[PDB]
């Protein structure tokens, strides 16, 4: 699992990205993000997350909020 934080995330679409140092930023979405209730971000918040790459290139996977 790979940490970072959140750049940036319009709450209101449900999408944004995790910076990480020395790395290109990645894309999150809304559903990649775990745990209970609404699933958003604050920007700033450190996150663990994975990186899935299909046809649409990569993207954050299960994004638990540190
Ligand atoms: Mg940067």
């Amino acid at each position: 699992m790979l940490e970072g934080k959140v750049k940036w995330f319009n709450s209101e679409k449900g999408f944004g990205f995790i910076e990480v140092e020395g790395q290109d930023d990645v894309f999150v979405h809304f559903s990649a993000i775990q745990g209970e209730g609404f699933k958003t971000l604050e920007e700033g918040q450190a996150v663990s997350f994975e990186i899935v790459e299909g046809n649409r290139g990569p993207q954050a996977a299960n994004v638990t909020k540190e």
